[PDB]
Parts: C-alpha cells; structure tokens; sequence
C-alpha cells in the first residue's frame, strides 16, 4: 500500500536539508514516501491548520463569505502583509496569523474540540490557548494524516456543508496553468522544537489527483521556499508536472 | 464611464492583427477600450457559450457535479482531446463541443431559452457583445445570476485558467469559422488581492495560427495597465 523510494532523498541532499515527502495516487490507492517512519512522525500542524480552522469557521457562520473583510487591528507586526485589512483568500495566501486567531476565539474550546474529532484530525488534541494550540499548543499531525484529511476535504467528505468545503478549497488555489492545479496550504512551525516547515495539499491533473504531504527541516528562514522546490522536484521526477 | 483608449491598438497591429479588448476595473466602476464601436458589436459567441450552458446543465440537474464522467461515444472527431471522456473541468478546458452538445439536448429548447432570458445573455430573439459578456460575467462574479450559489461556483472553478501570487484568471475562450468575420473571444476576469478586473477580447482570426494571439494580446493590454506583471 506504501512504498518508500529512497532516491527522492538525493533532493533533499543537494539542498543540504532534511525531511519527508508524502504522495498518494488517488486513482491507484497508492502511497509514495522516502521516509515511512518521518512519513507517520507527527509534528505541530502551525499554519496548515488554516485549512480546519477555515472550515469551521465558514461553517459555524464567523465567516460568511470569502468577500467578508478582517481589519487589521492597527498592530503593525513583523509580517508587512499581516498589517492590511484581509478577507479568507488574502489571508490563507499571506498566512495571516492573527486574523485566524481571531476566527479561533470566536469558534471556541468547545466546537474547536468537537470539529477536530469530526474531521478526524491528527491527535485531535486542541489543549492549550484556543487561539495558539496549533503554533504551541499540543495538536500532533502526521504527513500521511494530512492526506486523509485532504482527500477527505477534496470528496466533500468533512462532516461540514459542500459550500464550506467549496470555499476553503477555493482560498487553497496556489498554482494552475494548463498541465496542472496545485491547491495548498503552507506552514512554519517555529516556536517549539523541531522547527520544521510543512507544505500539503494536491495536484490536479485531467485524469488524476496527487495528494501531497511534506514537512522538512527548518532551521532559519533561509529555506522556507525549499518546502515547495523539494515538492515539486518529486513532483517533476514522478513524472506528475512536466 | 467607457474612455477610449486607442494606444491598445498597437498591440494588435503588431502582430497584424485587429480586434477589441474591453476592461472593466470594478472597484472604481469604469472600463477601457481600444474601439467603443467594436465593443458593442454583437459577434457569435462561439464556446464562450460554455459558460451559461455549464450554470444551466448544473442548476437543473443534467451535471451533478464538476467530477460526473461524460463518457466518450467512441466517434473520433479531429480535435484529439475530445475523442476521450471528459468532467465538466476538462470538457470546459478543451473545450469538447460534443459533451455540450448532449448537455443541451438534455436541458432542451424551453428551459434554456427560459434560462438565457433571465441571465439576460445575448439575444432577445447567439451573438454577444464584447461589454454585453463583462455585464453577464460580472454577476457570475457575484452570484447574481437566477441560479444556485452553488451552480455559479462551480461553474467559476470550472473557469480557472492560471493562477499565481500575482494575480488568478478565470477565463474562456471561443473560435468560429462558419460566418464572417472569423473571430475569437477571450473572456473572463483576473483577481487580484483587492480588486478584480473583467475582461473581454476579440479578434479576426482570419486563418487559425493567431489562436495563440487571444491570450498574449490581452496580457499585453493587462501589462501596459500594470493589472498584472
Ligand atoms: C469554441 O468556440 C469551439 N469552436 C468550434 O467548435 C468551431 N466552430 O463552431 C462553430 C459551429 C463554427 C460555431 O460558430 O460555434 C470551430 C473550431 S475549429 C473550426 N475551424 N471551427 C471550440 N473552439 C476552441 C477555441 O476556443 O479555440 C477549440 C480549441 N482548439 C482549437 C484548435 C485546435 C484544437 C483545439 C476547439 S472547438
Ligand atoms: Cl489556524
Ligand atoms: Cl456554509
Ligand atoms: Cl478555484
Ligand atoms: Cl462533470
């Protein structure tokens, strides 16, 4: 059902980093990693929880509509595109923190709980503040619980409204041309140790969807843009975009 | 409302070529042209039909959804990507005029002229105007057309064209050669962080070669408007 491919490592090599990618083939139901045991080791979701934590909120009514604008409280940060008024599309593109945090108080301890035991997510572990758990708090997901996830998400499958789903999906657009549709989701987990950086999401062919999930190494800033080179180096030696 | 902008018409007469680009900024409310003339002249539509074909085949029911399989009827027509099955993603990208052939015999006469008269689309008893597709797409944009919210979005998805960090066009294009002039359209939108441009472009497209000009004449037009990079 897995199948580890060690080579794709010569990626992470080059680069001189470490770290896991994930792929599933949906219309084989086959699984791909170069690290089964990494592919299971389950770290601090940081900004990929942006995609529940979307759900809920346009389920539960914080967020009416992609359109709805989020201003900014006036604290400049250290993020210049977090200091700008956001609706959900701006602020899944630009990970704007605090406008999430937002939706978290609003959702609540209560619903947060329930939700992430609805989707099944991760440990379901919410424990901490309500609006820091994913950064700092205790919730725990692996690379391939993020792929159960997602393909759940694609299928309309989370036990929240299509709409829901349809508009989170949506904010996920990162790339398409016309070999290919990347939906995604960034992350940078940075406040406990490990720090790592995750990207997960899918690649939309005409006949098939890619399912990814990888999380790598993240000492310094520096590499944050090798969570999608490495990606998409994998993606390109799989033969799935050109 | 409507400025001209008759420096656009470089981009055309550079590559030999003559057509209309129409923008609509929606923020400030005003649009652009390189001809008010040809941009209230009403050519065929052609694939751009696509568009209120999809919202209606979804609002009534002959699509279930952007992944129902629309299986090939095994006749090999000279567009290769057509003689396969398709979804109403990759039927709306290559534009598969069988599956929509079947889509609309499905919905029949009634109920799609119904339709098309509350959308308000082309004709009143199809051609279109260039500034006649930015009224009917701008209230796709904005879910205002009698159908579901649901049946616009995914129309819209079935639209998607590019998308970057700069900016995500959501498009259709169109071709016809029966009648003169052979013209091909452009339409759609590109979204930006806070503001959306419409779009709608055509051109003589007199043998088939400048197919390609539909996209890179318009891009050069959102270029010189810094609308994109
Ligand atoms: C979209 O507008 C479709 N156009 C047609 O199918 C053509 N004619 O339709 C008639 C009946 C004439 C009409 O008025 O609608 C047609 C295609 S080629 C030719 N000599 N007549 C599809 N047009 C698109 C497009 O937007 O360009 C096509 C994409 N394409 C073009 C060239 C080669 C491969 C694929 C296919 S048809
Ligand atoms: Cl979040
Ligand atoms: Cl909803
Ligand atoms: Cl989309
Ligand atoms: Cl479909």
């Amino acid at each position: 059902e897995w199948q580890e491919n060690k080579s794709w490592n010569a990626h992470f090599t080059e680069h001189k980093s470490q770290g896991v990618v994930v792929l599933w083939n949906e219309n084989k139901q086959q699984g791909f990693t170069n690290n089964l045991k990494r592919a299971n080791q389950a770290f601090l979701a940081a900004s990929t929880f942006k995609i529940p934590n979307s759900l809920i909120a346009l389920d539960l009514g914080v967020v009416k509509d992609e359109h709805q604008v989020f201003k900014w409280d006036g604290q400049t940060r250290d993020i210049a595109t977090w200091n700008r008024d956001h609706n959900l599309i701006t602020a899944m593109k630009y990970s704007v923190v605090p406008v999430y945090q937002e939706f978290a108080r609003q959702i609540g301890e209560a619903r947060m709980s329930k939700m992430l035991h609805a989707f099944d997510y991760g440990n379901e572990d919410i424990s901490g503040n309500v609006d820091s758990f994913w950064l700092d708090g205790g919730i725990r997901i692996s690379a391939t619980e993020q792929i159960s996830f997602l393909r759940k998400l694609y299928h309309n499958k989370l036990h929240v409204s299509e709409r829901s789903q349809r508009i989170v999906k949506q904010a996920m657009l990162t790339e398409a041309n016309g070999d290919y549709i990347i939906r995604a989701k960034t992350g940078y987990s940075t406040r406990i140790e490990p720090k790592i950086g995750w990207w997960v999401g899918w690649v939309e062919l005409d006949d098939n969807v890619w399912f990814f999930a990888m999380n790598m190494d993240m000492p310094t800033s520096d590499g944050l843009g090798l969570r999608q080179a490495i990606t998409k180096e994998v993606l390109k030696q799989e033969k799935i975009i050109p």
